């Protein structure tokens, strides 16, 4: 008589709609996913070494995929790869002067994006609707 | 950091098959959408007529969708299509027997669905839920 299903997808489809056009506006294009959860990673932690293998660790991604993130974030210009001196089969990882830029303003779309988002909503809400969603998904699972 | 849009897009995937794998159980495949909608209309204010105009209006889809919805129920056959006696552009719509089986599978499988889905939720609590995803809707629409 209805359907809660084509309602979700139009609303999951608006709010990638709505986050894109944030982040364009935030200048932060292609950090909504895991390029922007390794800058923020590097950003918050510049005393210590990331190897590739690092990444996938901290990603929990495979090498494949780690790879070709990797490789796609230097051809940005967020990190340099420079193979260990000792071992050059050892890739670390180093956040660029852009990329720290690009880190300083992921920071500031994510707590201008949630304020938005967010607006009239309580921690409790919040916390309610995370449970129902989760009891759903705990009834479906056969 | 992490990612509630990939997260979302899971959980409406994994309702989906859910519910394609309960409406098969009840063998009321096709029916989730719009021919059920008409099947239970039909079925529930028998004494009635419904011309094709009449299943417009009330399913709000145009005149090319209406007649491709009712001839594939047609050929479902859960209704026959009569044009009227008088005027032979009128086009009215008839539950067949095998439409009203139809309908009361429909009936008990939506009763089913509902029990084993929101088992552990309460209506407050989908209350919260239904007033949260609306607050973020109106958030985003810019
Ligand atoms: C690219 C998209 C997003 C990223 C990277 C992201 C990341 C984060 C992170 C890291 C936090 C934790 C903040 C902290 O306490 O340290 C957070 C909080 C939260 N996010 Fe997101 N988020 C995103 C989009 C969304 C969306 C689309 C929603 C809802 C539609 C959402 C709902 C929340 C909520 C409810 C919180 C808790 C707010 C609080 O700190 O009290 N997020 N997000
Ligand atoms: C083919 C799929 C579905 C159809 C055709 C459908 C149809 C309906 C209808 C007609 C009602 C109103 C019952 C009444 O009070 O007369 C209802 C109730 C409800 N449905 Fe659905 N529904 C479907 C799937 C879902 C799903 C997937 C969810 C959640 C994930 C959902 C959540 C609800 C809730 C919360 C109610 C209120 C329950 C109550 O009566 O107290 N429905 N549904
Ligand atoms: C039920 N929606
Ligand atoms: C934020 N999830």
């Amino acid at each position: 008589m209805e359907n809660p299903l084509q309602k979700a997808r139009i609303l999951v489809n608006q709010l990638e709609k709505y986050l894109d056009r944030y982040a364009k506006e935030y200048d932060v294009e292609h950090l909504a996913g895991p390029q922007g959860h390794l800058v923020m990673h590097l950003y918050k932690h510049p005393d210590k070494d990331m190897s590739i293998k690092d990444a996938e660790e901290i990603l929990h991604i495979s090498k494949s995929v780690a790879s070709n993130l990797v490789k796609r974030m230097e051809k940005n210009g967020f990190i340099a790869i420079v193979p260990s001196k000792t071992d050059k089969r050892v890739k670390y990882l180093y956040l660029t002067h852009l990329g720290k830029q690009k880190a300083t303003q992921f920071e500031i779309f994510l707590e201008k994006l949630h304020s938005t988002m967010l607006a009239g909503i309580t921690k409790e809400e919040i916390r309610t609707t995370k449970k129902v969603i989760r009891t759903l998904a705990k009834n479906m699972a056969m």
